[PDB]
DNA sequence: CCGACGTCGCATCAGC
DNA sequence: GCTGATGCGA
DNA sequence: GTCGG
């Protein structure tokens, strides 16, 4: 519905998550409050009691009464403290950094490091990633316009035919979902020297090149299937340089390739909705297969897969397109 | 009461 | 030197 | 923190 019904209650539940994992470190909490978070969030009524939102699958007890806290208060007192926090509150914000978690963040802050001006004054201590996270912090927070998407498309299925017009390379994640913004890019690589059963450096070729042609600009980890970088698009004459963005580039066997783009197409949340009614159907998808679960529920040889069709038909759903998996 | 809570590739750390 | 464990992001 | 064995 409309994010303002009950968005005091979700931005809530949603700092507390954050806190819970990054402070904290208790991940499993992280996720029963970004459940509630989101469940609370489809409700397509206001809110007006703990006990009508307990109705709901995952709204416990104690989100109850945070409810009723916040309900009554316009606030929480735990969520105000932990604010003015000088430790947690660093903590929290250090994760922002690509490439500090929970464990990187809470080290810093132990050694007195809290803020970026803390990170800059103290490479030395920063991996390689951290340090073009770092280094691309306000850039890679912002978002893509689908205009620059395109041009981003453009080079790179052009360079990749460069390399070897045997190539398919697809543009997945919210891309492939038709979404008039993205966070970053995902690209799936696949060539016919490279499947499941059975060239040795296929995916450096591909990245080498988009270097070449300075479109690649950092790499924060790279191996045989998985490459992680830093891309930007060209700037014309002198006009202002463009922002720096978030780039992944996977190479799956060719034979794998439909489970492939519907896993990275997703949407996350679709993703694990269509793995639980896979369940419910007696199936078990991952990016790379589906296959059967046996009475006793231990999976089988992967199945035949020839389209992203074939994967929705074997567990009795209707096809839906790219830009219907928002969720 | 208390165990489950997706899975994966790469970078880095712990320890032989 | 290596294997196994853990952090991290998606 | 929530759910359910
Ligand atoms: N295994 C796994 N896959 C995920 C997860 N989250 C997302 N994906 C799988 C499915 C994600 O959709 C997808 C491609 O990753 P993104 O770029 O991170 N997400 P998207 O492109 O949709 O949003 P954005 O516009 O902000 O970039 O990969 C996850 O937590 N776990
Ligand atoms: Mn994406
Ligand atoms: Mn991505
Ligand atoms: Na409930
Ligand atoms: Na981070």
């Amino acid at each position: 519905p409309q994010e303002t019904l009950n968005g005091g209650i979700t931005d809530m539940l949603t700092e507390l998550a954050n806190f819970e994992k990054n402070v904290s470190q208790a991940i499993h909490k992280y996720n029963a409050y970004r459940k509630a978070a989101s469940v609370i969030a489809k409700y397509p009524h206001k809110i007006k009691s703990g006990a009508e939102a307990k109705k709901l699958p995952g709204v416990g007890t104690k989100i109850a009464e945070k409810i009723d806290e916040f309900l009554a208060t316009g606030k929480l007192r735990k969520l105000e403290k932990i604010r003015q926090d000088d430790t947690s509150s660093s903590i929290n914000f250090l994760t922002r950094v690509s490439g500090i978690g929970p464990s990187a963040a809470r080290k810093f802050v132990d050694e007195g490091i809290k803020t970026l001006e803390d990170l800059r004054k103290n490479e030395d201590k920063l991996n390689h990633h951290q340090r073009i996270g770092l280094k691309y912090f306000g850039d890679f927070e912002k978002r893509i316009p689908r205009e620059e998407m395109l041009q981003m498309q453009d080079i790179v299925l052009n360079e990749v035919k460069k390399v070897d017009s045997e190539y398919i390379a697809t543009v997945c994640g919210s891309f492939r979902r038709g979404a008039e913004s993205s966070g970053d890019m995902d690209v799936l690589l696949t060539h016919p020297s490279f499947t499941s059963e059975s060239q040795p450096k296929l995916l450096h070729q591909v990245v080498e090149q988009l270097q070449k042609v300075h479109f690649i600009t950092d790499t924060l980890s790279k191996g045989e299937t998985k490459f992680m970088g830093v891309c930007q698009l060209p700037s014309k004459n002198d006009e202002k340089e463009y922002p720096h963005r978030r780039i992944d580039i996977r190479l799956i066997p060719k034979d794998q390739y439909y489970c492939g783009v519907l896993y990275f197409t997703g949407s996350d949340i679709f993703n694990k909705n269509m793995r639980a009614h896979a369940l419910e159907k007696g199936f078990t998808i991952n990016e790379y297969t589906i296959r059967p679960l046996g009475v006793t529920g231990v999976a089988g040889e992967p199945l035949p897969v020839d389209s992203e069709k074939d994967i929705f038909d074997y567990i009795q759903w209707k096809y839906r397109e790219p830009k219907d998996r928002s969720e």
